[PDB]
Protein backbone atom coordinates (compact mmCIF):
# COMPACT_ATOMS: atom_id res chain seq x y z
CA UNK A 1 0.00 0.00 0.00
CA UNK A 2 1.70 3.16 0.99
CA UNK A 3 3.68 1.12 3.38
CA UNK A 4 5.65 -0.44 -0.40
CA UNK A 5 5.30 3.48 -1.69
CA UNK A 6 7.66 3.90 1.79
CA UNK A 7 9.52 1.17 1.65
CA UNK A 8 10.91 2.38 -2.09
CA UNK A 9 11.40 5.98 -0.88
CA UNK A 10 13.37 4.89 2.14
CA UNK A 11 15.47 2.30 -0.10
CA UNK A 12 16.30 5.58 -2.49
CA UNK A 13 17.45 7.69 0.26
CA UNK A 14 19.75 4.56 1.88
CA UNK A 15 17.33 4.89 5.34
CA UNK A 16 17.89 1.60 6.49
CA UNK A 17 16.22 2.04 10.21
CA UNK A 18 13.29 3.31 7.54
CA UNK A 19 13.61 0.22 5.49
CA UNK A 20 14.06 -2.48 8.43
CA UNK A 21 10.69 -1.03 10.32
CA UNK A 22 8.95 -0.68 7.23
CA UNK A 23 9.66 -4.58 6.57
CA UNK A 24 8.95 -5.57 10.35
CA UNK A 25 5.04 -3.92 9.96
CA UNK A 26 5.13 -6.17 6.71
CA UNK A 27 5.84 -4.18 3.62
CA UNK A 28 6.23 -6.24 0.52
CA UNK A 29 10.53 -6.94 0.37
CA UNK A 30 9.62 -7.42 -3.50
CA UNK A 31 7.19 -4.56 -3.71
CA UNK A 32 7.28 -2.80 -7.46
CA UNK A 33 6.70 0.99 -7.65
CA UNK A 34 3.90 1.99 -10.46
CA UNK A 35 6.75 2.34 -12.89
CA UNK A 36 8.00 -1.47 -13.09
CA UNK A 37 11.15 -1.05 -10.34
CA UNK A 38 11.77 -2.90 -7.35
CA UNK A 39 13.31 -1.78 -3.62
CA UNK A 40 16.60 -3.51 -4.36
CA UNK A 41 16.47 -2.15 -8.03
CA UNK A 42 16.42 1.71 -6.98
CA UNK A 43 18.48 1.40 -4.06
CA UNK A 44 21.16 -0.71 -6.60
CA UNK A 45 21.37 2.10 -8.92
CA UNK A 46 22.01 4.88 -6.35
CA UNK A 47 24.73 3.32 -4.01
CA UNK A 48 22.95 2.23 -1.44
CA UNK A 49 25.05 -0.48 -0.31
CA UNK A 50 23.31 -0.03 3.18
CA UNK A 51 20.07 -0.66 2.13
CA UNK A 52 21.11 -3.49 -0.21
CA UNK A 53 22.03 -5.75 2.72
CA UNK A 54 18.94 -4.73 4.66
CA UNK A 55 16.96 -6.18 1.80
CA UNK A 56 18.76 -8.92 0.71
CA UNK A 57 18.91 -10.27 4.34
CA UNK A 58 14.92 -9.76 4.56
CA UNK A 59 14.80 -12.18 1.42
CA UNK A 60 14.69 -9.58 -1.38
CA UNK A 61 14.67 -11.49 -4.91
CA UNK A 62 17.59 -10.54 -6.74
CA UNK A 63 16.95 -11.56 -9.97
CA UNK A 64 13.78 -9.64 -11.05
CA UNK A 65 13.88 -8.05 -13.49
CA UNK A 66 12.40 -4.08 -14.01
CA UNK A 67 9.17 -3.68 -15.85
CA UNK A 68 10.17 -0.36 -16.95
CA UNK A 69 11.65 0.02 -20.20
CA UNK A 70 11.97 3.57 -21.79
CA UNK A 71 10.17 6.73 -21.35
CA UNK A 72 8.98 6.39 -24.91
CA UNK A 73 7.88 2.91 -24.81
CA UNK A 74 6.15 3.19 -20.79
CA UNK A 75 4.36 6.41 -21.72
CA UNK A 76 2.64 4.40 -24.50
CA UNK A 77 2.23 1.03 -23.17
CA UNK A 78 0.61 2.33 -20.03
CA UNK A 79 -0.96 5.38 -21.51
CA UNK A 80 0.65 8.53 -19.43
CA UNK A 81 2.21 11.39 -20.88
CA UNK A 82 5.47 11.48 -21.36
CA UNK A 83 6.81 13.76 -19.91
CA UNK A 84 5.31 12.50 -16.25
CA UNK A 85 7.04 9.37 -16.77
CA UNK A 86 10.11 11.24 -17.37
CA UNK A 87 10.03 13.45 -14.33
CA UNK A 88 8.82 10.19 -12.40
CA UNK A 89 11.77 8.28 -13.28
CA UNK A 90 14.70 10.51 -12.63
CA UNK A 91 12.72 11.61 -9.53
CA UNK A 92 11.80 8.37 -7.83
CA UNK A 93 14.79 6.41 -9.59
CA UNK A 94 17.65 7.97 -10.58
CA UNK A 95 18.38 11.21 -12.51
CA UNK A 96 22.01 10.49 -13.99
CA UNK A 97 20.79 7.69 -16.00
CA UNK A 98 20.14 7.70 -19.76
CA UNK A 99 16.05 7.07 -19.43
CA UNK A 100 15.52 7.26 -23.06
CA UNK A 101 17.68 3.69 -23.39
CA UNK A 102 15.55 0.63 -23.14
CA UNK A 103 15.88 -0.91 -19.30
CA UNK A 104 13.50 -3.90 -19.09
CA UNK A 105 14.21 -6.95 -17.72
CA UNK A 106 17.09 -4.86 -15.88
CA UNK A 107 18.36 -6.60 -12.29
CA UNK A 108 19.33 -5.06 -9.56
CA UNK A 109 22.97 -6.06 -10.59
CA UNK A 110 22.38 -4.60 -14.05
CA UNK A 111 22.05 -0.88 -12.34
CA UNK A 112 24.95 -1.97 -9.55
CA UNK A 113 26.96 -2.36 -12.53
CA UNK A 114 25.82 0.65 -14.21
CA UNK A 115 26.65 2.92 -10.92
CA UNK A 116 30.32 0.79 -11.17
CA UNK A 117 29.94 0.29 -7.26
CA UNK A 118 32.13 -2.69 -6.60
CA UNK A 119 30.75 -3.17 -2.63
CA UNK A 120 26.89 -3.65 -4.16
CA UNK A 121 27.62 -5.52 -6.79
CA UNK A 122 29.81 -7.63 -4.59
CA UNK A 123 27.07 -8.12 -2.15
CA UNK A 124 24.27 -8.62 -4.91
CA UNK A 125 26.58 -11.35 -5.97
CA UNK A 126 26.34 -13.31 -2.53
CA UNK A 127 22.84 -12.52 -2.86
CA UNK A 128 22.43 -15.00 -5.63
CA UNK A 129 22.13 -12.57 -8.34
CA UNK A 130 22.94 -14.23 -11.66
CA UNK A 131 25.42 -12.29 -13.90
CA UNK A 132 24.74 -14.45 -16.80
CA UNK A 133 20.81 -13.18 -16.66
CA UNK A 134 19.95 -11.20 -19.50
CA UNK A 135 17.58 -8.02 -19.71
CA UNK A 136 15.12 -7.44 -22.82
CA UNK A 137 17.93 -6.49 -25.14
CA UNK A 138 19.89 -9.79 -24.49
CA UNK A 139 22.74 -8.08 -22.15
CA UNK A 140 23.74 -9.32 -18.78
CA UNK A 141 25.50 -7.08 -16.29
CA UNK A 142 28.99 -7.66 -17.99
CA UNK A 143 27.95 -5.86 -20.81
CA UNK A 144 27.30 -2.68 -19.25
CA UNK A 145 30.83 -2.86 -17.23
CA UNK A 146 33.56 -0.76 -17.54
CA UNK A 147 37.50 -1.70 -16.74
CA UNK A 148 37.89 -2.31 -13.65
CA UNK A 149 37.49 -4.64 -10.36
CA UNK A 150 33.70 -4.38 -11.06
CA UNK A 151 34.25 -6.39 -14.05
CA UNK A 152 36.94 -9.17 -12.36
CA UNK A 153 34.25 -9.39 -9.56
CA UNK A 154 31.77 -10.52 -12.30
CA UNK A 155 34.09 -12.94 -14.11
CA UNK A 156 35.26 -14.67 -10.95
CA UNK A 157 31.45 -14.78 -9.92
CA UNK A 158 30.40 -16.36 -14.22
CA UNK A 159 33.56 -18.69 -13.71
CA UNK A 160 32.07 -19.68 -10.53
CA UNK A 161 28.59 -20.20 -12.00
CA UNK A 162 29.92 -22.66 -14.46
CA UNK A 163 32.05 -24.37 -11.87
CA UNK A 164 28.96 -24.53 -9.12
CA UNK A 165 26.12 -24.98 -11.40
CA UNK A 166 24.16 -28.05 -10.04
Amino acid sequence: SNKDAALLEAARANNMQEVSRLLSEGADVNAKHRLGWTALMVAAINRNNSVVQVLLAAGADPNLGDDFSSVYKTAKEQGIHSLEVLITREDDFNNRLNNRASFKGCTALHYAVLADDYRTVKELLDGGANPLQRNEMGHTPLDYAREGEVMKLLRTSEAKYQEKQR
